[PDB]
């Protein structure tokens, strides 16, 4: 009955089930969880692995000794459970020093500190077996127009990413980078606010092959965009290195609900696309159990993330395998969208009278697309009402 | 008193002052304007030139004879007034045949027709002296998930743009292309919905040098994004080939108000950036005088577009030239944002103890950025309250 | 298999299935439908009745003779099919005369014309057996601040509604009024933009008992509000006289998709509330089949509206009847929300030491609400995955 | 040069200049300010008074002794500076006990505690001379549909407000209540989400005369609504008891920028309306100096709030006094909007052939409203470019 197993590749950040519930208007409602405990509880629920920011695992300001101790305990829990660590990232947003950014702070000294903190964590990530290193520039941006010259900030962001690429290359590490966009919050506007802006920026780096995107459901939805469409563009470009799954109810603060909550039809189309395209990376959940819940509610919320993905996978698979759907797809000319417009070439197109001089515009215009019937088949499959 | 002249490079689409006022819920409130009349009236107000879609100038379905007649009359009005035609574009959205798109319609025959209609208008544009050809794919998109496989639609959109590039190259034309993004309306979601998504797509075309963006104030604002920030990224990439200026009041239907209306502080920061970066293309207005107005109100609205740009230019120039502002910019470390983070190189950074081991995080964190004082100077300059 | 019957009280506006597909950027894609044909087709699909604006039934400018002829033909189709007409409304938005509003136009003569056109249609509505008369003030509003003094416009809107109430009372008609809010489109901002603003305005009319609201799913969603919450406030006030069902994908132009499309979880909670509260009015659909469709697609879209309501009704009923859900509701203290806070009275509350002096705040704070488990039960029921 | 004085009635919450800078993603960047220090600094800048939540003045959990000490120190600073305390409110959102709400928590015991905490602070407010007591129900709402039955929650919210009214009446206090709406954040959806919903709810209380609204600029803007329009409806109803002034950049998290930031044209129209209507309550600022600033930046931000109001007041006054504007207002028929539609009565309207039978619809439709010229005069006045 929709039971996950390590083979489904479900992963969770330590900061997700570990969120204590502090919000802009309130104090924590839950005590802090030890990372060893989260690993054990997640393994029992059927997850494949966990991810972390540097500061989730090693308290900021830790001595070298304390650091070694925290890592050793964590590595023991991984060995005991069989859990993996497929991705890691850096906290460049909590401490007051990062109030104006990490890579793009106006103060040069802060920029140099941000790169050193990042490099230290790349070494750790490699040691633990991570394949992807994410960067979410949550403090890179502004609340007012004069505060940041965006051209100079993009020069600084390029310079930081180029140096990180030089580092991994020189060390011979087998790790790639993934930038995670977000349009706003905590800054008034954040730089590289969507998947499109991040894809475009990557093409100006020195070694573009090392970088991809880590899109998050709720972030593109904070800009009112279609998440499955943005993911299709990232797959088309060959840059979907990792993904963050959650839920969001429209354009407002970043809710981070469990996956399946928020826009349920967009979750269906997302799973349809990931499974059809054969995405083989982790199915990672960046969510926050609501502050109304106790620990029992934390684990129920985490289990619901995986359950919802498995129900949707079943429904999308049933939709694509139904002969009546296959027929409707041809009725709506999805097979013709996949054929080249003009494999014959430009000259042939130019000489083809059927393409212009003798094209019957009225006959073509009268042809219904039959999209509503197709979408009702998709609705019936989602609801299990076939 | 803020009087424009042809030297200010102000341009208008024929469809702007010529909008009859038909909306989703109502009939036209104004009669149609002859293109010759719009040219004469615009020249008297101090504009530099006009732009057009194919169907604005030559009624759809026109015979070759009728076509020649419409062009001749238009060329006479240009000669009489000294007006130029710096940009042209194609209508691939009004006629029912384009109900599912032009370049990405599911029907292959429609796709071939869309390319032939486009090519015919490129020839005309060159004849009239246009330097930029815009493409706004208003019907490229969907209302439901199953209707369009986005990967196949991006293959089709790439194929269309590649063929157009082959055409201009083979003909030896001196024209470049600019894609205009929009997130939604008239389709539920439109492909390449923002400046970022369009920049990323260009990098996958066969001859990327021929293509840039034509961003529009109100379109990025329909996604709640910061317009000046998106323009700074387009300038950074060297792709701001043209721009569409107007106003919009937040996330809702595309209003196309006159420039200066809507978000007035964003208009200030936009003019600040265009003038500082030395953008030298046309200052084009894609706006609609509200359907409440008669002809007198049409021309008042058009004149207000240019007046508002000139007032803002004066205020931004006064802001940048004020010694007290120059001092505040240094107080907020804008001069340090423009210096390289690590011109010393990676190894030097790695060996620098002042960047990590001996960096005083608390001292750096306590430093105020003094952004509020700077933003109040910007406010006083905008309001002429210095 | 989810087959509707006249007993389900499904109704449709003539303008819904009859929308020809003209949008802000394109021409009609379908021919006009005769009202007699729509009545027959709807009856075959299992609808209960239709609704109309004056201008949908009688072409604007019709002579008295032509008017009588249009009504007679329509009454014959109703008799032939058994369809009813439970609601009617007035078109005060299409004709250019209403460009600045009907009831709140700045020109006094237009205001008087708007009331006379309305009164003429109230008489017709009564003749046809309508019980509710809707008013949607789509042109009441503004694009700029100085154009409308809102206090004076609310005086004018009150004056119009008071006169209509005096008319129905003097004639002894058994009809009530329902105001339909919308936040924007076609005006920049519309007056009484949400269900809350309309409820508040009704309390200032001379005979408040005659007026209620006609909320529409997609309109409250254009303001990013929770539709089921707004409907619960209208039911609490005893003012839900009628409802408009459809779908909308967030904050953008008014899409009017078929019911069930858009926010599917909000559609579930809406049906849950209407059926639990025992709403007994019409289940009316104000939707537009997309312009991509031919006539076959029109009727498929209309049938999907009713199918989706019946699937959701089944799922909501199964949720409320499940013993495991009833248990979860008590676990989350929904039974305690329904009990009075202080039936004991103010003095007793003041004297109760358990309410303050001896209240254990920490013990109460530690209690989880168990909302995530309850919401996952709701998800499983919606998806038929119990 | 736009210097405020106590006569301008500017007020600030202790929590505004006192915000330490903790956000959903970061730690505090400033130390806590003693309330006595804020009073002194505000008085030097020209403010009239301050406001507070219970917990801003008396740390939660304080003994009776500690409480008396905190009040005495505060009363001394008021005496020393001449500052007044025109409004007070209750914190029913920070402590974990309020995680599901105060007045509408599902647990009955929490509801009774919320009322007792409120009553204790009403007594204090009266002692300090407050005339208005605000209620912002920031935790009243939900993240999921099943968690809260909205009808029962509105019964509970009515019961709480009725008990508070009984309390003030029985004590003979001269204080009125003002409810402050907000659409979301920190809850997924908050009950009474806009000014309209709060106005409608007041009409169902036992003694409606005791309650009004406290609207906040940025909250209505989080729903994409027009703030000046909502304020005009509150003034029309006679319910604008207090106001919260700040700035917000569209639909996103609640920014609380300084007044004048965000939507500058909406700030102009707001000041125009408050001064024309003769609003005589406090001009209160609920804002947060950005976490990028040190203490110097805090006071600069606070001073900019008052400066911006005074510049806008001057510009709005100049607009209304300009003979050319007075002429444009008549050209746009603002004088006719203020005249009754039908002071002649219903029968006279019914018998008036000029209102329908002989009304020339085409002539009336051709009349331009001349709104664009009027809005450009408003723009020139705002910018000081007359
Ligand atoms: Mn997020
Ligand atoms: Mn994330
Ligand atoms: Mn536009
Ligand atoms: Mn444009
Ligand atoms: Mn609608
Ligand atoms: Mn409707
Ligand atoms: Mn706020
Ligand atoms: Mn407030």
């Amino acid at each position: 009955n929709y039971q996950p197993t390590p083979e489904d590749r479900f992963t969770f950040g330590l900061w997700t089930v570990g969120w204590q519930g502090r919000d802009p208007f309130g104090d924590a409602t839950r005590r802090a969880l030890d990372p060893v405990e989260s690993v054990r509880r997640l393994a029992e629920l059927g997850a494949h692995g966990v991810t972390f920011h540097d500061d989730d695992l090693i308290p900021f300001g830790s001595s070298d000794s304390e650091r070694e101790e925290h890592v050793k305990r964590f590595r023991q829990a991984l060995d005991d459970t069989g859990m993996k660590v497929p991705m890691a990232t850096t906290n460049l947003f909590t401490h007051p020093v990062f109030k104006d950014g990490g890579f793009t702070a106006n103060d040069r000294d802060v920029r140099r500190y941000a790169l050193r903190k990042t490099i230290r964590n790349i070494d750790l990530a490699v040691e633990l077996g991570a394949e992807t290193y994410v960067a979410w520039g949550g403090r890179e941006g502004a609340e007012s127009g004069g505060a940041k010259d965006v051209r100079d900030a993009l020069d600084r962001m390029k310079e930081a990413f180029d140096l990180l690429g030089e580092y991994v290359t020189s060390q011979g590490y087998d790790i790639r980078f993934a930038i995670e966009p977000k349009p706003n919050e905590p800054r008034g506007d954040i730089l590289l606010p969507t998947v499109g802006h991040a894809l475009a920026f990557i093409e100006r780096l020195e070694r573009p092959e090392l970088y991809g995107v880590n899109p998050e459901v709720g972030h593109e939805q904070m800009a009112g965009l279609n998440f499955p469409h943005g993911i299709a563009q990232a797959l088309w470009a060959g840059k979907l290195f990792h993904i963050d799954l959650n839920g969001q109810n429209g354009i407002k603060y970043d809710q981070d609900l469990r996956f399946g909550a928020g826009d349920l039809r967009a979750a269906f189309w997302l799973v349809d696309l990931l499974e059809s395209a054969g995405y083989s990376g982790p199915r990672h959940f960046d969510f926050k159990p609501p502050r109304t819940e106790d620990f029992d509610g934390v684990w129920a919320s985490a289990a619901g993330c995986m359950r919802n993905y498995l129900i949707l996978k079943e429904r999308a698979a049933a939709f694509r395998a139904d002969p009546e759907v296959q027929e409707a797809l041809r009725a709506s000319r999805l097979d013709e969208l996949a054929r080249p417009t003009a494999a014959d070439g430009l000259q042939a197109l130019l000489d083809d009278r059927s393409a212009f001089e003798e094209f019957d515009v009225d006959a073509a215009a009268a042809r219904g697309m039959a999209f509503e019937r197709l979408d009702q088949l998709a609705m019936d499959h989602l609801l299990g009402a076939r």
